[PDB]
């Protein structure tokens, strides 16, 4: 089988998450043909150098998996787009681009993070385009470390304020956008997170029966998609 995460976002003072996540990597992962974390599997993420502890252990943990034969592959989500070559390396992660599609037992199937489909978000959209300009990147990366995080601390402030102020349908995906994206791919099947609604929906792309299942994010259980031949379940699990 092969799994697929998101939306973690891991951090220090969320212990819970921590533990299940490592539960998860030794009993889930290790058994895998492989696995996919589409995205926000941190809390926030403000360059490759942070001397965290948590990511040097969480590094270790997903290494191992792959190190132990079963590839791990990322999607960056809009806390983690950040994340670079550095980690990857250091975490065994390949680095996947914004939209993949995989052949799982002979069904195709496309993935992502989820944000790029909330094409009614024009602030949200605004902001994305902005902070994916590598130049700006790169620039941000240049600050120390202390004031990385003062920006990041704000960010997520003025992000909550700002959702707080949204509605529900600016902040979940267009169909318009799924559909395009289903029919671009030519697929019957997309995982995505980002949204933190997770479901199984049906809806038609290719003039055919399709298929859009969401992951949970992770609080106090996880949720993770399992594909094998026969099936593709969104399967939630206790810590
Ligand atoms: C150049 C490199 C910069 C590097 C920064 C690295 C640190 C990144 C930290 C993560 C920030 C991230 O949380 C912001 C974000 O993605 N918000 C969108 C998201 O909501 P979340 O709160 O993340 O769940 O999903 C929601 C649903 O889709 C969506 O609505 C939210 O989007 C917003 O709220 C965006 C607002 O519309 C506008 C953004 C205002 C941000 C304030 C900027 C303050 C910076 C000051 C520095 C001078
Ligand atoms: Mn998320
Ligand atoms: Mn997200």
């Amino acid at each position: 089988a092969t799994l697929f995460i998101a939306d973690l976002h891991l951090c220090v003072e969320e212990p819970a998450i921590t533990a299940g996540f490592l539960r998860f990597l030794a009993e889930e992962a290790r058994k895998a043909d492989a696995l996919y974390i589409l995205g926000d599997l941190f809390e926030a993420w403000i360059g490759d150098d942070d001397p965290n502890p948590l990511h040097r252990q969480m590094a270790a943990a997903i290494k191992a998996v792959s190190d132990s034969g079963v590839p791990c592959y990322f999607i960056h989500g809009n806390r983690d787009f950040l994340l670079g070559k550095r980690f990857a390396r250091e975490s065994g992660m390949t680095l996947l681009p914004e939209e993949k599609v995989l052949e799982l037992y002979g069904r195709r199937v496309l993935i992502m993070h989820g944000d790029t489909l909330c094409t009614d978000d024009a602030g949200y959209q605004a902001f994305r385009a902005k902070v994916h300009k590598p130049w700006l990147q790169m620039l941000f990366l240049a600050l120390p470390l202390f004031v990385r995080k003062r920006i990041a601390a704000r960010m997520r402030a003025n992000s909550k304020e700002a959702n707080s102020s949204k509605s529900l349908a600016i902040m979940d995906v267009n169909q318009n956008a799924v559909v395009s994206a289903m029919e671009k791919h030519q697929v019957q099947w997309l995982i995505h997170g980002h949204t933190h609604r997770p479901a199984v929906h049906e809806l038609i792309a290719n003039q055919q029966p399709a298929f859009r299942v969401v992951l949970g994010a992770w609080h106090t259980e996880g949720s993770m998609v399992k594909v094998t031949a026969d099936d593709v379940e969104l399967i939630h699990f206790p810590f």
